[PDB]
């Protein structure tokens, strides 16, 4: 769902 390169947590 979230975009590419999303940070952890």
């Amino acid at each position: 769902k979230r975009p590419p390169g999303f940070s952890p947590f």
